[PDB]
Order: structure tokens, then sequence, then C-alpha cells
């Protein structure tokens, strides 16, 4: 008991100097206002409205012609400030470089027009595919906005964007330092007509870099263009921490990221010698898989950080010539990449912690309540999510063409998850079909929310019934 | 045993095939971006404001005159797109022939004005019915918008609105290709003064064709004129395909439709089958009864896809001449029941894989529970919606006048189940009444949320307790 | 046991020819669409901005100079409509008569300079009291705006507003028939200054009527001026039925108030009967009470429906002369209390109900259910109300002053049960107050909603398993 | 038992006497209608357009020029009213003095440029801190908008804003009494630059006099400007009641404070009694040491208003000279913390009445149920807290620099609060991170809501059967 207590006690002080660790690590990735940064740079470019006598925004962009009235208004109006050069947004943000638009277009005849309408329309684009791209020159043929360039020659790489996964080829032009010169380049695309009917995508990225929080921040605006026609905007606002040692709590961050990368080769030692001694018993436990799942996701946090994150080889190239495009869609990439990888490990080493919680009778008692309904709880999921994908599927036919929350099949499956919670509009589910909606809410919520939701709920009060029943009858008979 | 199981393997298999095919067939229903075909429509006609000094949309129509600079405005300048002739909405979706414009009215004396107020006011106009409505001929009488045309005569349908439900009769005006001729004829129609106060409802309907997507979209804008004045707007914006044979995964949904209607057919046989053996012993059960259900309204779709949704004889006939009204409210019609059908079919094709997952004993004991609390269940559905609907003619006899969400008394019960979830504008039942709002939201949310839905909850844990009790007496009274 | 069922048959089919005869009489109470006449009107009248270079409404006026402009502006542009005379409001509801516009004023003096101040400020205005009230004339005193007509005079009643009760006295103004002569009199009272700092309401009143569907609709605009300063706008649009017998259901209408009024006197007879048998043993029971509530609540509608709501002297007193002002204020406050009455009594109608759905040994087990748990529902009723109301009364010491939903204490109260639902706005309260705001969120989330709202559940699961193991006992125990 | 019953009365009665006086004292807290009060000043200083051509709120202010015309445009006219002198706010609040401006600033070169980029960016400006604050004289030098004031020398305090606590010193300018030499002040400010890059902060004082309602209001606007650059701007409107004795009710409410310190010094006495008969038995009660926080917080409540809301040395120090500006930033500080005390002793002293309802059997066995409960109810809220936390810091890490709702860590806390009631923003958790919002909300929903929110549940459901089998056992076999 003493030599039990002593291993007890010494792989909860390692777990809790890792936890301690890790939780200074997650410290150092969050700086404490950097949602006051990419708001700032939102607002401007997204919110500002795209010319003084128009309401659009970025966000409500509807059409090609508003795409070229923010092309030449509200995006060189953000980008281009006046020094009191180059530019400082906010007077604080230099942007780095210059930034860039790319155009991905589809082929003329890249679709078939049925055979009693060939006479009528002539044309047809396609939705974009890979197969479908244009790889011709077009226009007036005399640069790199009008001469298709591959993915390989300009270092892009695939943007998975709303409607499709835009791959990172293209017809590029990098623009100017200052607004005048892109004001004329800007207006020399739009009198020569670059985008036309076979244009799929547009990209605009640039980069600011702001010296006084040391952070950087790779802005990319995607505009899908649709067959269907009109204008689908996105936009991405993503902070980089490129250069590292700069002060004293960075140097301490790598220091904590050397222990941490030697608490998990520790980790990693322990469970390789406990899963030797026994083979698929080690995977009859929570506690050995949850283990295994915090030292793959670490090891891939570490494999992030050091063959994707840290390879700042853009940057320094970048710091050569301040006049081309500087290539942070890597970067920014495998930063949210590490990020997400990161949380999720931060997530379950917290979950972790509950090895070490059964230090009383209550705690033990809640802890064989939910490890003995874990069982029938998992087949009433089963249960449960076969008839609530019968209700996506019924939602998704019966509203996806004509609601924004059931336009895609997640889409109708995270609705329903807010329409159990209470997050509803019914507005306009009532009058995208006025029986059928009616129908499926009140259906939805009865056999739902008053029936099907009470059953986890009954599984869990005759587990903790029989486990408090079975406990108090262990700890009577034993003083009997 | 074997036998047993091998039936049960063979009707599993064949279930499996079947719900493959039914998913395939739904996911060629759904097209993966249509809600951004429908969008583009609905923000280009609803939601452009209607002039340039004017604020109001289609959506925030209040006024006849405000239609009128709708119908001179943003509807014109929706429709007709000038080309790089006849009209590319966003440039890519093809207006097909003319629009049509189409008025109902009612006749002058159609209600009774009461006896002390026969002096003050000459003539009155009563809400629209049948019986009420306007046959004459009225203004300048010389063309079919001033002359009475008949359901049988314009091809019509009863569209049913949000006050009425209305014949598709009417004083009907198609109208031109180009904007000027069309401008020509509104600005006819509101000099010559064509909605009055016997107006009634306002259609407007055009159809366009997207060319690379392969979809119609068939348009209704009602204007609803009510007795008391203003106006109602409401839209209908319909996604069809009419031409089937394009792509080569058309050919795979052709072929998946005629296996479908084969193993509908299997079904229909095996069931019979299986009826004729004993009468109503058969509806003694819930999966004979749900059987009956998937093959009846299976049946039902395709009755619907064959004599209804299959005839485009209207477009064949459309595509002689381009210069006519193509009719397509018939089809649009059945593209909406065969969607319901089809939906509904689907989720009770889903709700039928739960014969087939009693595999195991916590699956049984899941299956046992809800099929022993079904009745009890259904006791206590009728007393809770004797006291919700009890709760629903309260607040309709309390909000009916002044709230939107209590303004008809189905609507009064399914803001109910929104304020179950918690789905409440509590501000507009507050200052509707201020006594019984108060009254009425706190006695429903401590009568029903506190009380009344705690009492399906007790319904369930109660028979999963005695199924778990006894389902564990029976596995060990075996095993002494 | 023959005669029992007898006597249950007979009261079951008089309760359901009453119920029946209830529900026609509040199916003739709601026309069919009144909500789209109070609309209209709302949204002519509180919806339409002020001025043209003006974003304001009357729902969001914040002085009085926007007061002015609404009384020049929205008001007169409302009221009158050029004809195709006297104006019909959206060429259909009739302007009765003239408008009137009301104040209600304080004395100068009224309140108490302290003593350190009476240097600086001279004059103070108390908020509004009978006490307080002005009674001199002022200003031109040459009309009857600028001379007081007491509550006796003006036939005037008591108004029940957002910060005071008014009286029905005051200073009127009369208007005009046409809109000139109307503007020259609201210019005449902006500028010799009507409204200043002693002003504490302003009542616009009118009534309109829509020969249509008979209805007349009866406006009261409240505009409240605190003695802080500012303006609290307030409105209360209420239709009438004055004129009866019009239509054939109408006097169908009249028949079913006939036969329900004999079903009262038949009610009243019967619980006078059993009364008098035992005196206080008949409230020794639910029904009883419930029997005696609802004949009380239809005597009380009764005596509204003869003695105040069916008293149209002032109807035929305005049809003489239709240059007057109609005093339609004391028809709509007796048909707000009959509605109020009328639905209330429809409600317990329909739970009384539950006398007869005793019909199965289900039914039987729920209804013993809920009474065995009703005297422990009322106990931790007290319970959780007394925590309630602590958390209610925190809630208005902490955000009375800052924020909309906590601004009453009452206002407190319906607040938490929507936070229990999940009407939330914490944007405001977080930013109200950022440290009890989290505290007072978080532990009324967790102590209510997580711990105290599942007590009553408690209750309600032990009842319900007593009730059912032992109704299960007695039906076998008679059986061995 | 008679003398048990004697001494439980006159406690009883002592604290319902107790209870009254404090519910009298907070009915004199909270005058009838501050929020009236605050609101209107609220929406004349920040909900009014900045300029007649512009949009832009005091809340929606983003960049540097917006707020200065805010300081030229919406403060002047909102302080400045012009007389039918100084100014009347509303024409009721009288403008107490001058307003204050003042502005916290940083160095140059308190921040560190990295090594590869001093060649670029010349100086960098750090976050606020005390030991970034920059104390020089800078532009004209020659007033004191341009010399650093100490916090001891200009009597302020530290404030803590959204992003920072900012010290109490800094570069102020009292502004003046009529509109034309502020406007000319504020000019002078803005052509001499006086916010520049150093700028990390702008407070905007003023305080106003209502004699009507007896109310001070003092103003504190906060723009805060980040080192990444725009505007951040807070507010607070506080009012105080700073003259006492003006009216007879007040007269009451000092006597109910006399009163309620001698029920304070009562019960110090009496548990001071009660304490020294046993030391650490005491703490082993639950209304003991309710009685400990309710003394502590009463004396508290007491020391605050004594020693610093009752020291109105600064009021009758600026009655002196009506030209300076009036520093009520203690007061009203003070003032909040005296209201935060009371408000908590207000819901402690209401909790305190449950030790006298234990009156019934009932009432005793729900007592007994939730006394019993509260221990395993720890153990699962320390474990529920563990899971929760986690996925806090999970969704901090993903969404905390995207979201609003998740930018800080309490505020994720305060969030997935409002998650599990059902206050939802999914639309811009889904479109800060496509995949992790998804599975962070399905998961979150899944597992605390469907699950762990039922194990408090089955806690209660389990203790209260437990309870009332045997309180009804004890009750029966000693009846037997
Ligand atoms: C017992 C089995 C149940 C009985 C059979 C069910 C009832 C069958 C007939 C119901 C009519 O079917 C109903 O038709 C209306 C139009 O009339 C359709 O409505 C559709 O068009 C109307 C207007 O035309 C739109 O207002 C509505 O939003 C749209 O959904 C509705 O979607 C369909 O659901
Ligand atoms: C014990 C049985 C209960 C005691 C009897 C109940 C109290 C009877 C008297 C209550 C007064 O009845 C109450 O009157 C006010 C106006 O004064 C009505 O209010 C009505 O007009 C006022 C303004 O005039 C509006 O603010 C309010 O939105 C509207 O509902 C309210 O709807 C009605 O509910
Ligand atoms: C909870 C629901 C309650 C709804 C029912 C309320 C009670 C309504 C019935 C009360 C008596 O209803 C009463 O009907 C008589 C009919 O002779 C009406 O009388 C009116 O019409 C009759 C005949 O047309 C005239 O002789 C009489 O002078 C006139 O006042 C009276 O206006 C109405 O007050
Ligand atoms: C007196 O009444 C007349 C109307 O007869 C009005 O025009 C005039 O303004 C009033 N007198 C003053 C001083 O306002
Ligand atoms: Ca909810």
């Amino acid at each position: 008991r003493e030599k039990y207590l002593k291993s007890v006690l010494r792989e909860l002080v390692t777990y809790l100097l890792f936890l301690i660790v890790l939780c200074i690590l997650t410290y150092g990735m969050m700086s404490s206002n950097v949602y006051y940064y990419t708001r700032m740079m939102s607002q401007l470019f997204l919110d500002t409205p795209v010319s003084k006598t128009e309401k659009t925004n970025f966000k409500t962009l509807s059409s090609m012609e508003d795409f070229w009235k923010f092309t030449e208004g509200s995006l060189l109006d953000g980008l281009y400030w006046k020094m009191q050069n180059r530019s400082f947004i906010f007077y604080e943000n230099l942007l780095l470089g210059v930034p860039r638009i790319r155009q991905l277009r589809v082929r003329n005849g890249s679709c078939s027009i049925p055979q009693d309408l060939r006479d009528e329309i002539k044309e047809c684009y396609d939705v974009y595919s890979v197969s479908s791209e244009d790889r011709a020159p077009f226009g007036p043929r005399n640069g790199t906005a009008w001469i298709y360039t591959s993915e390989k020659d300009l270092n892009g790489s695939s943007h998975w964007g709303i409607i499709a996964t835009y791959s990172g080829a293209g017809y590029y032009l990098d623009l100017s330092r200052t607004r005048e010169e892109t004001a004329a380049q800007v207006a020399s695309l739009k009198k020569n007509v670059w985008l036309d009917r076979g244009t799929r995508a547009t990209f605009i990225d640039f980069s600011v870099y702001n010296a006084n929080i040391n952070l950087f921040c790779v802005v990319r605006l995607l505009v899908e263009f649709p067959a269907t026609g009109g204008v689908i905007p996105s936009w991405q606002f993503q902070p980089l921490k490129l250069i590292r040692y700069v002060t004293t709590f960075d140097f301490f961050l790598a220091a904590c990221e050397i222990i941490f990368c030697f608490f998990i080769f520790y980790y990693v030692v322990e469970e390789i010698l406990e899963i030797r001694i026994h083979k698929l018993h080690y995977f009859r436990s929570f506690w050995n898989c949850l283990d295994v799942v915090i030292v793959v996701l670490s090891v891939v946090a570490i494999g992030i950080n050091i063959y994707r994150t840290s390879n700042v080889e853009v940057l320094l190239q970048f710091l050569e010539d301040q006049n081309t495009f500087p290539n942070f869609e890597h970067l920014a990439y495998w930063q949210i990449q590490f990020n997400n990888i990161a949380a999720v490990t931060v997530f379950f080493v917290w979950i972790k912690l509950f090895k070490f919680i059964n230090f009383n009778r209550t705690m033990s008692q809640l802890s064989t309540t939910m490890s003995r309904c874990a069982k029938d709880l998992f087949g009433f999921a089963i249960m449960f999510f076969i008839i609530f994908l019968a209700y996506a599927q019924l939602a998704y036919l019966v509203f996806g063409t004509q609601v924004d929350d059931f336009s895609t099949f997640q889409e109708c499956i995270f609705t329903q998850f807010r329409i159990i919670l209470g997050d509803i509009n019914f507005a306009e589910i009532e009058e995208a079909n006025r029986v059928l909606g009616p129908i499926y809410f009140t259906t939805f919520v009865f056999f739902m929310f008053f029936i099907l939701l009470n059953m986890f709920l009954a599984i869990i009060n005759d587990t903790y019934s029989e486990v408090k029943s079975d406990l108090a009858q262990q700890k009577a008979e034993m003083e009997l």
C-alpha cells in the first residue's frame, strides 16, 4: 500500500509538473490581446463601406462590379496610408512588400449544353475543378496577370474555400508599394476585363507586421464566383509570431518547449515499456488509450513545430528585397494546424487529471457511475444519432436550397444541435416550407427534446442508483 | 436459429441495398450548391433597395406606391441586363421568355356597409373570396390587363398565400423581352390606375435558366393587398431540373430510379404476401405499419415522378417560341410535393433501420424501454397537448392582434414550442399586454417547463429502471 | 355503477356542448386578420421616419424637438390622405372626426431644491403625481390648449403608462379635418412653446374605421417626458367591433352569447346546489374550486359585456357631428378587460376537461401522480421562489440603473425566467458590471439551472415511481 | 419544547424585523427611475451619430480621427445646451463645472525592435504599463495638456479598463463653461497633434446634476488606443446621491440606517457570544458560517458608508468655485463598491430565511435532501468544472484571436455557460475555424449538455428517493 501510494505520488507529481509546463506553453501561444489586432484589420478591410455612396461591405459583396468597387476603393484606402516611403496601417502595422491579386479560371466548353438548347446558349462554364481549369493566355496576353502560372511556380498551395477547394495556381498580379501605381494596375485590369464569366475565384493576399507587439498578420481575402452567378466573399486574418527571441519571456517559453519535449520523451518511453509487457491487454483500459492519444498528438505537435512552423526561410528571403510578395501562406497553414493540435493536446492532458481524483469515496462513486454507464450511453448514442441523422437528411432535402442553416449536410447537423439548445431562426424555416417547416420543427422538438433526450438521463439515473446501492451494500456488509 | 438468422440476414442485406440506392437518389436530388443559386436571385430581387433614394426592399413593402416603385425600379433593373438580344441575369442566368404580372380583384359592393354608415362611406370591398371576385372589365378595357381571364384560359392554378388562397384567374399582362418596352407597359398600367381599391393580390412570375449547372428557377413574387389596407409581400424561388439526361451521373441517377422502383415492387409484393396471411393481426405491430407507410409514400413518389414531374410538355412547347410566357407553375408545384414526399420517405426508411440493431443486450434494453413506455408517453402526450393548446388559445386571444408570433393559431403553437426551447421575443409580448404578457409567460414557464416537461422524463426513468431490473432478474434467475 | 356512469355521461355532454359554444364565441372574438390591421397602422405611425432627412421613428424619439418633428411630420402625413372632404388612411380606413393632443404638466416649485444649491438652480419640476400637477393657465391663455380642463370635463380616464399613471385631465387641443388647418395649429403650439420643462406627458388620440372588415381602431400615442429629461414613447393600437349586427355570422355569435349565458346560469345553479349541502368540504377539492373560478370569471365577463362593452352611446353621439373627437377610450379599456377575462375563462374551461379523461388506467396513473406530488411541488415552489427573488433583488440592486432588462423589479423576475430558458443579452450585463455581472450570471446558472431546477424533477420522479409501484401492487394483490 | 419554540420565535421575529429594515434600506438605494436618467445620458453621448454626415457612434469608434470628430462634435453638442450662462443638459441636468480630457502616453523605445528589423522600423511603443509610461513634456510644452502631472497631483486614481489598468496620472486639460472656448481648446489640441502614436488611453470626465430627482451623474468616457492600432471605446454613467437630507423619506432612510447598524451590533454580539463557547465546532454548521458572512459584509458596508461614501468634502469644495473640475471619481468608486456589498448582503440575508421554514414535514424533507446531497454535488461540481475548464482552455486556444466571445479566458467560461443555456452565436464560431468550431460545439453539447448535466440530476434523484424512503420508514417504524 505504501509502495502503491508512492508510485501514485511520483506519477502525480510528474503529471503536475507536465501540466504546469504545458499551461505555461499555451500561456505564451496566446498573447494577451491578439483579438484586438485581428478585429482592427477586419473592421478596416471587411466592415468599411466600399465607396462613399455605397453601403456594401466586403462581407456583403453581391456582384462582380461590387468587387471592382472594393478593389479600387476600400482595399486601396485600407492598404495605403500616407506617412507623417511605405505604408503603416493604423500608423502601427507595416505593410510588408506588395500585395497580390490572383484569379482562377475555368474553360469555355468545360460543360455540356443540352441538345435542345445549343441554339440559344452558346457557351457554358463548369463549376471549378482542376480538370475544368483554364490554362490558356487571354486578354492582352502581355503580363503575369494574363498568362497561367502553375502551382509549383508561384509557390502556392491549395485553399479550401466555401464551395470548392482551389488550386494554388492561376493568373496573378503583384501590386505596388504606393497607392497610385496600384490604382493604375487595378484600373488596367478592370479596363481590359480581367474578371469575366470564366472566373471562379479571386484571392487577395498581403501581410502586415506590428513592431509594437511583434506579430505578423497574414491576410487572405477570397471571393468565390459560383457558376450560378454572384459572389461569395470569404476572409482569413491569421497572426504569426515568426521572430521568436526578442523578450525574456520568449526565452522562458523556449526553455519550457525543451522541458516539454523531454516530458514527451519520458512518456513515450514509459508507454512503450508498459505496452511491451502486454499487447492487447494494454488497450483494455481508458487511461492507456488516453496516454497513447496524448503522446501521438504531442509528437505531431513537435513535428509541426520543428519541420514546418520553425522554418522561417521565407522571412530572411523577404528581408533581402522589400519590393516582392512575402509567401507566408505555408507558415499560416502550419500555425493553424499547430494551434489545433496543441489545443486538443491541452484538452486531453486536462482530461488525464481524472486518474488522480479518486481520492474520496464520493469521487469514486461518481467515477464508477460514469464508467459503468459508458457502454449503455454509447449504445443509446448510436440509436440517438441514427434518428438525428434521419432528421438531418430530412431537413437537408426540405430546406437545403432555401435556408442558410441547412445548405450543406453538416450544417444541418449543427443546426439541429442548435435547435436542441434553443438557437433557432424559425422565421426562415417556416417561410421556406410552410407545411414541413412546422412538422419538422415540432416533431423534432417532441421526439428529440422531450423524449430521446431524457433517455440518456434515464441511463445515468439508473446507473447512479445502482452504483450507490451497491457500494453502500459493500460498505455495510463488510461492517456486519 | 440458423434459418431465423438467415432470413434476418437476407432481409438486412435487402434493406441495406435499398437504403444505399435511396441515399444515392437523394444525393442527386440535392445538387451541391443550389442555395447559392436561390440566394443570388433572392438578394437581387428581394434585398435590393427599391429606388436609389429609397431604403425599402421587396421584403419591406408597405404601400401600393412602394409596389409601383418596385415594379418600375428594382424589378426592371433585376430582370433586364445589358449584353456584352435578351437578358442574362448575373451574366449567367437566361431570362426565359417574358415575365407576367397578374392581378386579382374584388367587386364593389361585395360587403355590406352598416345602416348607420351608408351616408358617410359609399363603397366597400370585401376580403378576397371566389364569390367576391370581380369579373368585369375596367379601366380603358382594351387589353388583357383590363379584361378578366378565367383559370382555365390562362393555364393557372390556385396559389395558397398568407391571408387567402388565390385563384389562378385574373387580369394578366405579359411583359416584354427588353427593358424599355416593359417600362412603357408598367408606366401605362400605373397611368391608367391598374391597381386600386379592389385589388387583393398581384403576382409577378418569371423563369430563368442557368446553363452552367443546368437548373431552371421559377420565381413567383406575390403582393397581397388586404382589405385593411397596405401590402403583404411574399416570394418563392424554386429550382427545377427539367432537362435530365445531360451528364453521366444523371444516367446513373436514372438507373438508380429504376432499381428503386424494382425495390418498391419487391416490398409491395412482400407486404401483400404478409398481410394476406393475417388481417388485423398485421397492424398489431410497429414495423408492419412502418412498412405500409414506406410503400404508400414510395408509390405516391413514383406516381408524382411519372404523371406530373416528368411531363415536360410545356418546355418543348416553350422552345418553339421564345417570346411567350413559360408556364412552369405546375412543374414547380409537383416538384415541391415530390421533395416533401421523398424527404419523408427517406426519414422513415432510416427509422426502419431499428429492426436490425437489436444485435446486443444493451440495444435490446433500450428498445424494450421505449416500446414499453410508448403507451404511457402517448397518454401524457394527450394530457400535455390539452394544456398546451389551452395556453395556445389563451395566447391567441391575448396577443393575436398585436404580436407577429401569435397572429394565427398554429403560429401560437409553434411560438410555444420556441418558448419551451428558449427562442423568445419577450419585449413585444410584454408591450402587447403588460399584465397578461407577464402572467402568460411566467405561468407557461412554470407549469410547462418546470413541471409537465419533467413528467415525460419521469415515465422514461421509471420504465428504464423497470426494464433493467426485469431483464437482469431474467438473466440471473435463468443462471440460478 | 350504471347511474354513476350516467351522471358522468350527462355532465360530460353538458361540458362538451359548453366547450363547443365557448370555442365558437372565441372564434368570433378573433377575426381572421386583425394583426394585419394593427401592423399597417403601426408601421404607418411608429415605423416611418419622422422627416425625410431624419432616421428617428416614433419608437426611437429621444428629445422634445424630435417630438415636434413627429407632430409636424409623420403624424400629419399618416393621418391626412388626399382623396381621389376627409381622409381615408391607406384609402381604406376612415379617420373619424378630428384627433386630439393633450398635455399633462407639473408645477414650478413642486419639489425642493437643496439649501446649498438654491443659488445656482432656480426652478425644479417634480416627477408627475396628482398633487404636483399644474392647474394654472399659461402661455397666451386664450384657448383650451392653454387652460386646464378637469378629468370630469373632458370625459377622460386615468392612463397607466411606463413611469407613472396619468390622470385623464390636462391641456387638450382638438385638431382638424384637413392637414393645413392642423399644421397651422401644431405650428401655433410650437411657436408659443406649448411643451416646456413642466411637461410630463403628451397624448395623441384618434380613431379610424375600416368599412371593409367592420372594425374601429382606437389609437393612443403617449410620449412621457421624465424629470430626468428626454422622451419615452409608448403606443396602443386597439381594434373594436362596435357595430355588431351586420353579417349572418354575427347573429350566430349573438345566439351563442345567449346560449353561453344560459350555460353559466346552469352552472351557477349547479354549484350553488352543491355548495349548500356541505360548506368547507366543498373547497376540499380541486374541481369545485375550478368550477367556482370559472363561474366567477364568466359572471364578470357577462357583466363587462352588458354594462360596459355593449354601451355604444358615444358612437351614436358621434354620428350626429363628424367634426368632434370620438371618445372611444372607455370602450377600448373595457374591451381589453373583456379579452383578458374571456381568454382566462377559455383557459380554465379547457383545464376543466381533466375531470373526464380518467378513462384509462394509464391516465389515472398520470393524474394520481400529479395530484400526489402537488403538495411537495408547492413546497419546493415556495423554496425556489425565495431563492429566485433573492437573485432578482440582487440583480435589481446591481443592474437596475444600467440594463433595460433589469430596470424594474418585475422585469428582473421576467429576465430571470428568460435566463433560465436561454434568452440572454449577456453583453449588456457584462458591460454594466464586469465583476458581479459574471458572478451573478454564473452562480444563477449553477444554482438554479443545474441544481434547483432538477429538484422539481426529483419530486416528480419519486412520486411517479411510488404511484406506479403502488397501483401495480394494488392490481396484483387483488389478483392473488 | 416550549422554551425551544420560544427561542426560535424570538430569533424569528428579530430576523423578520431585520429583513424589513434591510428591504426598506434597499428600497431607498434604488430610486424609482434612475434607469431613465442613465439611458438619456447614454443615448445623448454614446448613441448619437458623431457628425451629420457620419454614422459612427461613440460605441462604434474605430480610429483616432473618429475620436477627434467625436470630441469636436457629438461631445460638444451633448455637453453644451443654449439657455432659454451655463448649460442644462436636456434642460434639466446642470453641467457641473468644466469637463476634463486626460491622456496616458507610453515612451518611444519602450519596446525592443528585433535585430533584423532595426533598419526598416525606427520606433516602437509598448503596451501600456507603468514602467513604459511617458513622463516627458512634448508638443508646444506650454500647458497642462503638454506636461505630465502625477497621480498625487491631479487627485486621480487607477482605472481598470478593457485591455489595461490605467494610472490616474497623465496629460490633462480642463475644458470650459461655454462651447466656443471648448471648441477652440479641442481644435488647438488637434492642430498641435496631441494624440499620436504614444497615446494609450484618453479619458473624458464630467458630472451633471438633476435638481428634479436630486441625483448627480458622474460620466467617464474612456477610449483605449491599443498597441495594435485602433480604438476601444468604453463608458461609465454612474449616479450618486450626495445630498442626503432633502425629503422626509430620506430622513426615514437615515433612521433605518441607524436601526440597521444597531441590528448589526446585536448580531455581532450574538455570534461572538456563540463562537466563544466552542471554537471549530462553530464552523461545523452552515448557518453559523452564513451569519459570519452576513456580519462581515455588513461591517464592510457600514465602513464604506462612513469612511468613504459619506465624505462629501469635494462637494462643498466645488460649491465655492463653479469654474473648476469636480473630483467625483472616488465617490463613484465607493458607491459602486457599496452597491455590490449591499446587494450581496441582501442576497445572503434572504438565504438566511431557510432556518425558519422547517415548519412542515415536506419542507424538512426538501431541506434534508439538499443538505445530504451537498457533498456529492460538490464532488461532481469539482469534476464538472475540470472538464468545463478543459473545454474553456480548448476554446480559448482555438477562437481566442477571432471571436469576441472567446477573447479572454473568463469570457470563454461565460460563453460556455451561455452555450449550455442556449445563447449561441455559432456563425462566428463556425467561420473562425470550420473544423474545430463544429467539433468543439458538438462535443461540448454532447458531453456536457446530454451527459454531465444529467449527473447532478442523478445525484439529486437518488438523494431525494433515499431521504423520502428513510423518513417514511422512520415515520412508520415509530408507529409500529
Ligand atoms: C393523412 C396524411 C396527411 C394528409 C396529406 C397531406 C396534405 C397534402 C396536401 C398538402 C398541400 O401541400 C402543400 O402545398 C402547399 C401549396 O399548396 C405547399 O406550399 C408551398 O407553396 C406555398 C405557396 O404555394 C408556399 O407558401 C409554401 O411555402 C411552399 O412550401 C406545401 O409545401 C405543401 O406541403
Ligand atoms: C385576485 C384576482 C386578481 C386581481 C384582479 C386583477 C387586477 C384587475 C385590474 C388590473 C388592471 O387591468 C389591467 O389594466 C391595464 C390598464 O390599466 C391594462 O393595460 C392595457 O393598457 C395599458 C395602458 O392603459 C397598456 O400599458 C397595457 O399594455 C394594456 O394591456 C392591462 O391589460 C389590464 O390587465
Ligand atoms: C367568457 C366569454 C364570455 C362571452 C359571452 C359574454 C356574455 C355576452 C352576452 C351578454 C348579453 O349580451 C347582450 O345581448 C343582447 C341581445 O338581446 C344585446 O342587446 C342589444 O341587442 C338587442 C337585440 O338586438 C337589443 O334589444 C338591446 O337593446 C341591445 O342592447 C346586448 O348588447 C348584449 O350585451
Ligand atoms: C389668441 O388666439 C388667436 C386665435 O383667435 C391666436 O391666433 C393667437 O395666437 C392667440 N394669442 C396669442 C398671443 O398667441
Ligand atoms: Ca435553451
